[PDB]
């Protein structure tokens, strides 16, 4: 949409302001070169008050003022062309400091891009950019300001513009050189005041600082102090060795995987519709693939998929072990699982991705029939036999379905 | 009520004590001209003593202390008069320090502010602005011990002053210019302490400032993260792009409504009166405008909005398929949605804000007879048929009412 | 027990070396004359290394090592007469840098603080307070080696140690006055690594300040962002703005009351035998005081009180309405209610603390009698007919005596 | 694996590169005598492109890039030998910098200490190494830079270096001495530029101590504001003094023992297959030693182990009153316990890690026999009677054993 180039527009128009009008101030001879740009950025500024209160004003509605409430007054006293009229008539400098009412317009721009930024940009990030921006237009302000008071010499502008800006830094980042001082009281005030407030900067960087990479990796120290607490509550419980290792791996892989996060946890963020939308994605062609499924409508697919319970089975571990009372049926989601005869001597299969096992506990309650061994991690997916009843009971046409085939 | 501004005056007497009593006690010819309201704030600072003992007893109970405890100590001995003798006959320097006795009363003034603020104002926000305020009132008494270790000179009292703030504002903030350094053994001492004390100081207002900027997005930090999480655990699943650009918008439209809040968790917050007032007022006039809730006693009609749950449907996808089992009332609260036939080849009917459908699911277990589709985010509610049924059995007659509507 | 006093002592010697090696290695005259002290601090010394290890062996046993591990080391080596020897015999410079091995104390002492102390201190205050002594101490460290560094010159000891520890503060600090700095190579590479030495000691003391202030109202930030949710959640739902007054209310008694801490929440920390002591003490003598449960045995009593659920009825809203089916008998806790005729034009009662309504629900399914409005905050307990019933079939007797009581 | 050796040795070539660049661009004269070095650094370097692309593609698959995207780019172009050549024909000063890109080897050796390390290394403290390193290194460039600014002079260049490393640490640590500054417009912009520079590396430094401590004893706050919040709780219900110290001394010995996890929810985070591990191994020999138990399947052993929940009974407190209904069986688990008389007037039994006790209760419904009274703190674990009973209805053929049992 145009309007970005609007705003990029007004925000180089905003900068031009903040340089030129603290700069002009001590400079008077630079402000008749650069009238015609000033009139260029008159015109658009005031242009912006009106216009840019229609962009905001269609989106969510509600009527927007236009000469009251806290917001929208720093665009409207910064529209008034104040620093073209003290300019043009040459007002003296304790009344000519009222051209600083363009720079009330910074407030409104870092508003403006609050919301044109912040979509693609750590929120945190974004606040520290715009305060260190903040941070140098006032650094050269507070330039401008040291050489207002300076005893008038013959240096050339660009030479004591540097010195001034060199003691600005010096001052606002605390470093204090102090190779350059007040010689006088009002310098002294002056300095007073600003070292209060590049202290106030400072600080403020600094804690935007500490608030940026505090949450710089939230999902890494989240997952490593629950590892700290499982590992610390295992110890306290004097579990072998062995199997600390093999949970260490599990969150090891979790991590690696899916950056810690429970699968039960993710997909309860979520509202029913995309929960089901997400479940049906995840579970595609491996749920009507089934073939005591197969023949249902989609209603009873729907239902089942809500159902299925994430389970990380590790390498090597069992998932069936056969001659028990199995009551759940899987579906293999990422990994690979060995079907094995009873005594482990033989291997029946090997299953993989989108493939399903233990089907026989939803018909029958007859013992399983073979061990189910998970090769690497399996990821995989769990139904139990009374949740499947459960949801089974709402249709009751493919119950007798399935009871004739058993 | 009239204390706040009784508590504003006292802080403002202290203030004048804070100010004064430093200033006085390097510049003794200050005390006689200012005597008069020296008498007014003391005649003041004790009546405050008693005074405020009864608007702190007359809460909360429980009988006060007036001469015990470690709290009401700064004040009452604070209420002294040492100041007005101390300076009345001319004490000596090493014992004249008792003077500054009210300032203790500082410490008794900021836990007042603690409860006169507090309410309208952030509680980080207002102990740093406290933290600000009393490293200024140490900067001037700093400042004041300065010029009491230096050498005596003829230069005026205005000057001198402005160069030990400047001092002590260059060593608080750590900036150090060093152009003003002691120039004696016990100035070295006092440049020492006070460089401790300006460093613990500086540390501490960056702390403040970290811990207010470290919560100042909060909301929006902990929907971004949950954003995060949502999108890397959909990225693991495989999930198609397309899905994620929904679930996406869907989170964007949850956060510029509701600032990223989930539904079910706010209302849990609130006690039972609380949620059902809030409930009452959410679904007014959406609920006995049912045809088969008319008629009901509002005890029924309490009993069904408590346990009426929000579910925000995203534009263009389905809420109800013609022909499925359904098995759920829907309430619309903010969206809209379209009523289309079971080839969605033609449109039954739009409904919005305040409407219902899905009622025959309630007194029949026939299949869905259209479908329904959101327009909009339709953010409404549901009810399942099984909890209706739970909270039908409490009321037998209204049960036979609607099973004759039936 | 008398073995904190020789924690202290053992502190204390502690202190006495981290004081006296290094100013004793800039001023080799200062050995002589304080010798006896030195004896009796070594002998304490070496003697705390086997009696210190009794201590901490009588607690969790397990057996400790004592020529072994990280632990443990700091003491043993640091128990070494290395000191007495180097000073006695006047080792030259680079080697007699070897005395500082008594310094190694300082990171037991710490440790053993860290469990003398973080009782009855905040661990964040603790860990900040160990800093600062750690840094006063490495102050006076850093001063002797510039002393050590300086050319030899006839100023009083004192006054050059004032001015080395002026220096290093003023370092450390980071103030950086400049007044006095290093005049050769070796003084300039003492300061680089001072300078880094000192950065870093003041980036933990902001950084320690920072996470003791960040959770310094924890309670009161934690609830503030609550009522924040809970403020814009209502705003969205377009709730009137009374009930919001309601709400925001409730939550301010709350939070005056019981710190904003949820009273479900706060009985889910403690395990069921100190739930069941607290919830005992908690409804003493306002559960036996029942008539229709009186009789019954303690076994019956402890059952029904941990079931009883918290409720804070806010004053002037109903908590029962005359006609309803009402089915929850109520326990006052804190405030008062009064009961009304059906139409409130007469007040049947006024209960208070210990007092209890709606018992016919548990005898009776008939009607309510009368309404119960709260006058103040009610703060009660509620009891459902269904759990009570579920709670009552363990006691078949006490079931049959109350349905002859009805 | 010998990519260890050889991900350090790049490491040290890195290191190499950002010592000697900026080192003999300021002191030609350096070049030559180490070209060997030089040659090997290089011919290491570009090996490094395809060999470690092959290290990172054997893992996680999916084909990697070697002429494209964002990362690997930064090892692309600072494999190529520019500085070989740009040193080799004396290029002038301006373009001589094209020498830097060695440097930008850094930023992929980050990425990869982020993975050769953060497995033992905790994330926040590896950052604040990376950063401390990045900033001396950066220091040295700094350093060289300033030298490169210097009016020429027959000074030592060890000596000049030192001046200009001193220069650099005062200004990045904001120290700020002063006594060597700016002489010329050009060192003033240099010098500018390294004051924010410093600035932000130091404000980075900060920002990381302060994450890092902020989080340094989460376990023992998190147990902390717990404590705190239980108390205030009990402090607003008027709850005895005693009962209070009893909680206290509870939370005492579950942050002695456990570091103040809670039991049930450390065996949440664990998937079921681990959670089956880590309970069989809890309940090893205390669950087939149970007499009602023994000779069933593993898979009734299993179904119950998974079932039994943990409760610390405090020290002194009934577990088990005799002559109430008692429903639960109990399994001792870290403490002891007495078994005594209905009056408590007699010992029946001691029991300890291991022992069980309240079978009665699973195989019929008479009263309790005796008291049980914790003499420690128990510890132990606890099974329902309904929950025996839920769990045994899959395994009839044990019921009827234990039903002839009774
Ligand atoms: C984004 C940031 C805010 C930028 C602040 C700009 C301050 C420039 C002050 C100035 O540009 O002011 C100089 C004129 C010269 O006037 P003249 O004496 O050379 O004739 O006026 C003066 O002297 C000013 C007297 C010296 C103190 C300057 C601070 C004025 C504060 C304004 C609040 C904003
Ligand atoms: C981000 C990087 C910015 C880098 C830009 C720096 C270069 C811009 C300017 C100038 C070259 C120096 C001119 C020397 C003038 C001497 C003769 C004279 O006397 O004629 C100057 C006129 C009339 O007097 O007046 C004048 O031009 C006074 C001189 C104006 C130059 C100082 C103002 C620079 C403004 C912003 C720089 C950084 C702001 C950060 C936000
Ligand atoms: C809120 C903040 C606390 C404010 C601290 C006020 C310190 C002013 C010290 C003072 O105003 O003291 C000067 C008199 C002059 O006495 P004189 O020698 O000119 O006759 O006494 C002296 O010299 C004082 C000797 C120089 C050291 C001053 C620090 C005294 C610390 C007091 C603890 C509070
Ligand atoms: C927040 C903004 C505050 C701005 C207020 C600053 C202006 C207040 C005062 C004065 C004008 C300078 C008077 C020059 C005296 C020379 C003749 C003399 O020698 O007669 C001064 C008398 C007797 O000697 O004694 C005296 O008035 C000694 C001089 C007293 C002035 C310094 C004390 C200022 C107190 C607080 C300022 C900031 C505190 C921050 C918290
Ligand atoms: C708690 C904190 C740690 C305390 C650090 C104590 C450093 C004192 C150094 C010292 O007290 O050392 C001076 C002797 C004098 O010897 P002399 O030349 O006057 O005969 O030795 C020297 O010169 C030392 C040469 C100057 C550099 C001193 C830093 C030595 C670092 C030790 C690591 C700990
Ligand atoms: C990890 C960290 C980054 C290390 C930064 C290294 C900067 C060394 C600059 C240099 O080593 O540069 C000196 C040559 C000497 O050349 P020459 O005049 O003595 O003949 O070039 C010059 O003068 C440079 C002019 C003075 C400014 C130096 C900063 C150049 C910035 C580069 C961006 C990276
Ligand atoms: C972490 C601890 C590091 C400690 C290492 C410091 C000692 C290394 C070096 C040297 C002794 C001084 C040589 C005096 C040269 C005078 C004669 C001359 O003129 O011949 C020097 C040649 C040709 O000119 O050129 C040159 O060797 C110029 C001189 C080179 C020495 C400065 C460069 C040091 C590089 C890294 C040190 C710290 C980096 C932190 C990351
Ligand atoms: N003509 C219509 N106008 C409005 N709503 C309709 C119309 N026809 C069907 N519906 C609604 O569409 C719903 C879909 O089928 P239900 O049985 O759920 O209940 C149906 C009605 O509530
Ligand atoms: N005269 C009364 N004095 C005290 N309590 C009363 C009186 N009349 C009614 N109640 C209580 O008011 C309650 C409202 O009706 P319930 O059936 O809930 O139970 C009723 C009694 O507990």
């Amino acid at each position: 949409t145009y309007t970005l180039v609007w705003k990029v527009w007004i925000l180089a128009v905003t900068l031009y302001y903040a340089i030129r009008i603290p700069l002009t101030l001590v400079f008077p001879s630079l402000f008749s070169p650069l009238l015609p740009l000033d009139i260029l950025a008159s015109l658009a500024l005031i242009a912006d008050i009106p216009l840019d209160l229609a962009f905001e004003s269609r989106r969510t509605s509600g009527r927007k003022p236009t000469l009251l409430a806290p917001s929208r007054l720093p665009d409207l006293l910064a529209a008034l062309p104040l620093d073209l009229l003290v300019f043009a008539l040459h007002l003296p400098s304790p009344l000519s400091l009222l051209s600083l009412v363009r720079l009330l317009k910074l407030i409104s721009v870092q508003r403006s891009a609050t919301r044109i930024l912040s979509y693609r940009i750590n929120p945190a990030l974004l606040r520290l950019l715009s305060l260190v921006g903040f941070i140098l237009l006032a650094a050269h302000g507070i330039a401008c300001g040291w050489m207002s008071l300076q005893p008038p010499s013959e240096n050339p502008a660009g030479t004591r513009y540097l010195s001034a800006f060199y003691w600005t830094i010096t001052t606002l980042t605390t470093i204090g050189y102090g190779d350059i001082t007040p010689s006088t009281p009002t310098q002294t005030v002056y300095t007073i005041v600003i070292e209060l407030l590049g202290a106030a900067m400072y600080g403020l960087v600094i804690g935007n600082i500490a608030s940026l990479v505090s949450k710089l990796d939230a999902a890494k120290l989240l997952h490593r102090e629950r590892v700290e607490r499982v590992t610390a509550f295992l110890s306290y419980k004097r579990i072998s060795p062995e199997l600390q290792r093999r949970i260490i791996e599990y969150f090891d892989y979790l991590w690696e995987t899916r950056r810690g996060y429970e699968e039960r946890e993710v997909l309860k963020e979520l509202p029913h519709p995309l929960r089901l939308a997400v479940a049906m994605e995840i579970h595609g062609d491996v749920i009507e693939k089934v073939p005591l499924f197969k023949g249902a409508g989609e209603e009873f697919i729907r239902d089942i998929i809500l159902h299925l319970e994430p389970v990380i089975y590790g390498p090597g571990e069992y998932i069936i072990r056969a001659g028990e009372m199995g009551s759940d049926v899987y579906f293999i989601n990422r990994g690979s699982v060995e079907v094995l005869s009873a005594d482990e001597k033989t291997r029946y299969a090997i299953l993989s991705e989108g493939q399903f096992f233990g089907e026989m506990a939803l018909i029958l309650r007859a013992p399983r029939t073979a061990t189910v061994r998970a090769r690497a991690f399996c990821d995989l997916y769990r139904l139990d036999k009374e949740t499947f009843d459960r949801i089974l009971s709402r249709y009751p046409e493919i119950a007798a379905q399935i009871q004739e085939l058993a």
